[PDB]
């Protein structure tokens, strides 16, 4: 159904149904710590915000995040159980990731298989193109956000990330006059939704190489870098990674918008199917 | 500064002013022209219903007063004063006895190059002013530019004294992970305003705008295909220099598109 927003008085009140336990994360975003439900002994994760430490700039924001985590249900996208509101805090349950941020697990590991590499773009391909057919957007895709609940190693000894999509802060729903229009603004509410295909492609290089696609000594630097947007291989790791792979990442990252892969099309793909 | 003057009702304010007749009336409210009881000055005022608009529409005006307080130029509007009753919010603004460029143009059909150069070199000014102090005005079209007076010269050319309006809509404007076109929106966002100048010449001179289709969709791939037809018979007597800056006000990139600082040292309006 609908996730239910409980209005409580204090934080007694929630701590009568949770277990509240360790801190797992702290920020400008809040804190996060474990918590145990009482009655089902199910392990969960609240993400505390204090509505008084940020003022009603960061508290609108929260409200944005809240409302789209409400009507979202995607089996890759962080599931709301409740929202219980204070007057001085916010409390967001929510299904916990033990297995931390996967930026931790490839600084790690190192780099990824391609099928290892394969499973986790699926992933983020499904939970994108149901955010983008719901006319929502991200605007913030990267590996600090995605979140891991469990792994596996099959068979092959290779590692199965069951991945979950989180940060919706910077999230917008899509929805002058036109003789007037100039290109780029057409191309910025025709293409608003292309930054989480380039995100997807960019977190793909990273699980592949072990570096980001464009680094630099300068924001400048990196800025120019992104605009000629030059793919690098030649290197040492790629020729044990198939041909099929390096077009897909051509795909997710056309510096043009225009030709850029879609969400939908991306789905589509062979190197994701066969 | 302008003083936002809070007052009680509607009377209060007919103490200063006296209403006359109505001169726009829309989404936006309504503008009457207003006379100082005291001074005898002529002003336009536009009255909006705080209920009549909304939330989502007081802010904007709330920002277009912010950002009219802050600029001064000679060919954007001055606003006078604002006055703040618990129901409706006026703007005491400089009166354009000559209303709507757009009117104007459809009635004359088209202006002559030397009229079209007045035009365009107020708006380059203005529009330099606000660049350089980091605003965008972003919704600039002839149904905006205000006249405020004509003069018809020894050439029987018609010089217009044009102000811009309407700031409803203008701004004050992980890296790794960012997108190129993110990159060249928080870079050239400034840009549309210098494709809006280079419309509003092309109708100038033309009389129709530089892209119309039947549809939004094939509206849309002539704009982003940006070709520019000087095949008309009007263009034959229009100077190779008006069409070359016509090009560089609406180069499709807006990477290579014509800056407002570059327009005003252009050899046309010089
Ligand atoms: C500012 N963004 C980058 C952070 C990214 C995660 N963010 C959350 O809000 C959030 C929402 C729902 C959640 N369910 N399970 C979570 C967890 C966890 C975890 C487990 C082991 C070790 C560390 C963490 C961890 C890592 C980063 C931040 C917090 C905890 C979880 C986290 C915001
Ligand atoms: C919704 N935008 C397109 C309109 C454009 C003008 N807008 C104003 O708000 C505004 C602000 C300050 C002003 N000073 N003098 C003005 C005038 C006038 C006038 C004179 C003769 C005939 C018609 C008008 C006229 C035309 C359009 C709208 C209102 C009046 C004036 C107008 C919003």
């Amino acid at each position: 159904g609908k996730v239910p927003h409980i209005r409580i008085e204090n934080g007694a009140a929630i701590e009568e149904i949770y277990t509240f336990g360790r801190i797992l994360g702290k920020g400008s975003f809040g804190i996060v710590i474990e918590a145990t439900d009482k009655e089902t002994e199910t392990k969960w994760a609240i993400k505390k915000v204090n509505k008084e430490k940020a003022g009603s700039s960061a508290v609108k924001l929260l409200e944005r995040e809240v409302n789209i985590l409400k009507s979202v249900k995607h089996e890759h996208i962080i599931h709301l159980e409740q929202v219980f509101e204070t007057p001085k805090k916010m409390y967001l349950v929510m299904e916990l990731c033990e297995d931390g941020e996967l930026k931790e697990i490839l600084d790690r590991k190192g780099h990824f298989s391609e099928n290892e590499t394969r499973w986790i773009i699926q992933s983020l391909a499904s939970a994108i193109a149901y955010l983008h057919n719901n006319d929502i957007v991200h605007r913030d895709l990267k590996l600090e956000n995605i979140m891991v609940k469990s792994s596996l190693i099959d068979d092959n000894n290779e590692i199965n990330l069951n991945i979950k999509v989180t940060d919706f802060g910077l999230a917008v729903k899509k929805q002058g006059t036109p003789i007037y229009m100039a290109p780029e603004v057409i191309s910025a509410h025709d293409y608003s939704q292309q930054c989480d295909i380039w995100s997807i492609g960019v977190v793909m290089y990273m699980l592949l190489r072990g570096e980001p696609p464009f680094l630099a000594s300068s924001e400048e630097k990196l800025f120019e870098l992104i605009r000629k947007g030059e793919l690098h291989f030649e290197n040492a790791v790629w020729n044990s990674i198939s041909d099929c792979a390096k077009s897909v990442l051509k795909q997710l990252m056309k510096v043009d918008p225009a030709h850029r892969i879609t969400a939908k099309e991306l789905l589509d793909n062979q190197w994701l199917t066969g």
